[PDB]
């Protein structure tokens, strides 16, 4: 396979379905990427993550730089070898978790300085250091280091943060290109900023396209603005990005948000919702989410979802998983998480299939009717 | 298969190797039974428990009667169906956990009354109720309800507790037999008591044999007396039990204790050590246990054990599992537990094979040399 190749097989409105070929594997789009925070998709062996249908997972740079360390992981052979996942891995730049997980956060044009939450140690992170850490991890899709904008944001602060992000996007690009092995085996995605302002989103898209990237993320959304506003911003923001490259919406994972985002041109998604809420007792179904801890499931012999094809729904009942979760049992988290991630992959499959068959708008309509 | 059939294929000294045929499956002895406390072998799917080589698991009656309840489990189809384990399940009587997990413990000749630790509710447990609960669970090997003796114990208190246990053994036998479905599909094991006193152990063995059981457990050991004392008691206690029936040592699980116990005539074992210490960071190896949390394993690329055939040792390094455990990750517990239980099953296999080949004493000698 090539270093990176994105091809669109079918379209319907703004929605697209296709594939991204990379050295470690093929990624079917629209894609949902399970999150493996500290070198692990919580409560799941990587073979199970693959069994659910995932083509690629996401790795948190911020968490890995702290524990077990980027240099350590490189010495051990890289992230793939370390955790046992041999397919593509997209890594974020780490700055987003710094702005809300660490202390000291002394920000500047060079980068960010911070204190670790689990040690109180001192760390510096810049566009160059971020790209280097992702390289040490052996990341397949490297994210440019940016500065997120807090919601709500004034036109002035959003403009300043966006402009800085564009300068940092140029630095990330040059850093990535200067490392031969990385530029030849990995891919680099740029991140569009500009809060909820159209002119700013346009300036950001233009700067990013000028620099040139393998993919384009829509950053700064899903930060408290609500679905209506997020969708409104996507309406004018996605069309600004190069059409022939993947469009990645960062930190968006509610089933309904995914469907709406795909209708607006998004090809990639990631979120901890399926895993996090899985361990918390929330199970996704085609009839909407349910909290398995609720007493009405104590003697319910039906599977989490009546149509789900996952191993959990084939073998265990709601009553058993209800017991496991209320008893704080590890198997409860394992089962809930596997089902949720599988449900998400099945959602992506139904999306890819319906677009390929030119009946995606109807699928979205039917999905919503039943889900809500 | 028959309801119960124990056949000895080979012997060496007091050690025996053979099989127990039951309606749900065959049990190779000497056997080690993983513990599934609250309807789950902690951090493992039942298919994984089976993949490690386990022929049978143990279920805690005390925990299940509290949550989710015996009657509830019966309504749901039984324990096998409930947790997804279709092979034999041995269930304890529940009294042992009552004497050290609950409150109020008002003891009498009829049974025990207590307060649940997770609710503070009132529960009564007697030989009849215990047998009934195990029936509701759909248990394959039912344990007679007894009264354990605290270590150390005076000859007088040990005699009184043993005599009461023998009366309760008769009540358990009659209760088991009165339930047609249970007497025809399940097996009943009696429990020998008598602390560390020979004359008492003999009286207990005689009473048990008089009543007649499918198997005989050696109770009251591994309660703080030490290996030397435990072995000394087993030396004279096991020969007192009927030779043609299985000998089960309750709550004994250190690899070295197992080897010594088999040399003394024990055929069955159970303990939480492999699972409990697994989640705590202790991994068993042929070179003795190691605590994976120790810093010397942070960059150790070797598997938990150099010879282990388990899936964990085939796919992940000590460095990765070290990271997982220190990060409090669920996958850390899953991997450590699977390896430990697999290591235990491999130990039982090497024991069964060496006895079959008449070289068990040499295996025990070699095992100890390297393990210590
Ligand atoms: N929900 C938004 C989001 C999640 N992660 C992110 N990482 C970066 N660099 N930028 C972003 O905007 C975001
Ligand atoms: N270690 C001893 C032990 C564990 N579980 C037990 N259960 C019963 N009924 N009796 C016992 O002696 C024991
Ligand atoms: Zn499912
Ligand atoms: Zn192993």
């Amino acid at each position: 396979r090539p270093r990176f190749s994105f091809s669109i097989a079918a379209r319907e409105g703004k929605a697209r379905t296709g594939t991204i070929e990379m050295k470690r594997g093929v990624i079917r789009t629209p894609a949902f990427m399970p999150v493996g925070t500290a070198a692990t998709v919580k409560a799941l062996k990587p073979e199970t993550v693959r069994a659910t249908g995932a083509d690629i997972i996401l790795g948190n740079t911020y968490h890995l730089m702290l524990r077990p360390g980027a240099e350590r992981i490189a010495k051990l052979g890289g992230l793939h070898s370390f955790m046992g996942w041999d397919r593509p891995i997209l890594t974020d730049a780490g700055g987003y978790q710094v702005m809300s997980l660490s202390s000291l956060t002394k920000q500047s044009e060079e980068g960010v300085t911070f204190k670790s939450h689990l040690d109180g140690s001192r760390h510096m992170l810049s566009p160059e250091r971020s790209i280097e850490i992702q390289h040490l991890l052996g990341s397949d899709i490297v994210m440019a280091f940016d500065e997120c904008t807090p919601y709500p944001a004034t036109p002035s602060r959003a403009a300043s943060s966006m402009e800085r992000s564009m300068r940092w996007a140029k630095r990330s690009r040059d850093a990535f290109d200067s490392r031969k092995e990385q530029a030849e085996n990995a891919a680099l995605f740029g991140i569009q900023q500009g809060s909820v302002f159209e002119n700013l989103r346009q300036q950001s898209a233009d700067a990013l396209a000028e620099i040139g990237f393998d993919g384009y993320a829509v950053g700064g959304l899903a930060v408290g603005e609500g679905q209506d506003e997020m969708f409104r911003v996507l309406d004018f923001s996605v069309p600004m990005l190069p059409d022939d490259k993947p469009h990645y919406l960062m930190g968006v994972g509610k089933p309904d948000d995914i469907v709406g985002a795909v209708e607006r041109g998004i090809d990639m998604f990631d979120c901890v919702l399926p895993t996090r809420s899985g361990r918390n007792g929330q199970a996704f179904t085609w009839d909407g989410p349910i909290n398995i801890r609720n007493a009405r499931f104590s003697e319910d012999l039906k599977p989490l979802d009546s149509e789900c094809h996952c191993a959990v729904c084939q073998k265990w009942s709601r009553a058993y998983i209800h017991h496991l979760i209320r008893a704080g049992e590890i198997l409860g988290a394992m089962l809930m998480t596997e089902h949720n991630i599988a449900f998400y992959q099945q959602l992506m499959q139904k999306i890819r299939d319906s677009i390929s068959e030119g009946r995606f708008s109807q699928f979205a309509q039917d999905f919503r009717a039943r889900y809500f």
